[PDB]
């Protein structure tokens, strides 16, 4: 816990994106830590048959093109959920376009889904699905692949559309954001009437399925090959900054359309007065500690409104297994982090794996399957 957040002397900051450029400079060649612990049996989930063996993973903001997503993965975490990946590539918003707050364990941000472009990001998941069985066969590093809409097209339903054709094969599960506050009224595309014909023609591009066997795991590489038989389960990224009104028309879409799963929340676009730190008047999303209780609660609305039939991975202010805990108690299967690592560091990853598994010992239930929306047994 105590590493930056006790040695922050050092004036505003050393910046953001410059810090997190140079960090994956080195997650891209190597020149990282590593987790040896692997994981106690108990941290196990399957989600709709999708094993994850640790529930704590990377959320979307991280490896944004793909640059290293089994390094970070081979750092302690379970899954690695793979940027927002627009159609065409995007430069995002002029920089400084985002912000520590250190004060509020929070950052701030408006990038603007600054992606390098199907084009180059398929021939990157293309290397990681073949190679990620074979570099060391880890107990497959789950793998997220997380789409979007490019700035100015009018359909978004076709970048999602041409997402799903391109580099849905390789994500053990797809996940749509419609929930970025940075691009134009992006967030406008979680209506019922709307969610609905983007997440029918996202599973409709999933239902190009192709044919084959017609001219240890050395070879599972071959077909479509998410740890199993291609199809992702289908997510949507949703906001926090919802009404239970608008909540509704999601899970009724989401049981409707035998959506796989929800993420749930983004950033959060709130400024609850608390946050001291002189940087609470940027505009951007904001992640971490404020986004405690916000992101907590859409978790248990979402879970009990889809009856949990539907699966929910949890991201906003995870910062220690405690949270996990509560996040996994109020329905999520598993959870995220990366605001939470800015101010803790690498081994986070180590960390709420661990902190999670004892406050499991403690609580007395091990085997966090048993766990899960446990807050929903009155
Ligand atoms: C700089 C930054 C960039 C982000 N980029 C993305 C993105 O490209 N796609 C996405 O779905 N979420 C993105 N997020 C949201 C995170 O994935 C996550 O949902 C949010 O930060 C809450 O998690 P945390 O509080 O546990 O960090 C971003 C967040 C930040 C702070
Ligand atoms: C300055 C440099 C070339 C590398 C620093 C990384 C390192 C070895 C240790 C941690 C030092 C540090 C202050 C990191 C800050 C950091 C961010 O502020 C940050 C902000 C947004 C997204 C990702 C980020 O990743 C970071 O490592
Ligand atoms: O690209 C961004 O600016 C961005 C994307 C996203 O999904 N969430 C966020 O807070 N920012």
């Amino acid at each position: 816990l105590l590493e930056v957040v006790y040695g922050l002397l050092p004036e505003n900051f050393p910046d953001p994106e410059l810090a997190h450029d140079m960090v994956m400079w080195l997650a891209a060649k190597g020149y990282l830590p590593y987790d040896l612990e692997r994981d106690d049996p108990e941290l196990s989930v399957n989600i709709k048959g999708l094993t994850f063996h640790t529930p704590v993973g990377l959320a979307a903001g991280f490896d944004k093109n793909a640059e290293a997503p089994l390094n970070f993965c081979k750092m302690g975490f379970g899954f690695v959920e793979v940027g927002t990946i627009t159609p065409k590539p995007q430069l995002g918003n002029p920089k400084p376009r985002i912000f520590r707050l250190a004060k509020d364990h929070a950052i701030i941000n408006r990038c603007g889904f600054n992606s390098a472009g199907l084009d180059v990001v398929e021939p990157r998941l293309e290397k990681v699905s073949r190679d990620r069985w074979h570099d060391r066969l880890e107990r497959h590093c789950v793998l997220g692949v997380n789409i979007g809409k490019n700035k100015d097209t009018v359909n978004a339903e076709d970048d999602i559309r041409e997402g799903v054709k391109r580099v849905g094969r390789f994500a053990d599960y797809l996940v749509i954001n419609l929930s970025s506050p940075n691009t134009k009224g992006l967030r406008t595309l979680q209506q019922r009437d709307h969610l609905r014909s983007i997440i029918t023609a996202a599973q409709s591009e999933l239902e190009k399925l192709e044919e084959r066997s017609r001219a240890v795991t050395r070879k599972a590489e071959q077909f479509f090959p998410t740890q199993t038989g291609k199809r992702p389960l289908l997510f949507v990224k949703i906001a926090p900054d919802l009404t239970d009104e608008e909540k509704r028309d999601i899970a009724d879409v989401a049981l409707e359309t035998g959506l796989d799963g929800l993420i749930v929340t983004n950033t959060t676009i709130q400024r609850p007065e608390s946050l001291r730190s002189e940087s609470k008047h940027e505009t951007g999303g904001l992640s971490g500690r404020p986004l405690k209780a916000m992101s907590t609660k859409c978790v248990s609305d979402m879970y009990k409104m889809t009856n949990g039939q539907v699966a929910i991975i949890a991201s906003g202010g995870i910062e220690t297994g405690l949270d996990a805990y509560k996040r996994i108690r109020a329905g999520a299967s598993a959870v995220e982090v990366y605001t939470s690592m800015i101010y803790r560091g690498p081994i986070v990853a180590r960390r709420v794996k661990d902190e999670l598994l004892n406050i499991l010992n403690q609580a007395g239930i091990y085997n966090v399957q048993d766990a899960i929306g446990l807050d929903h047994r009155p």
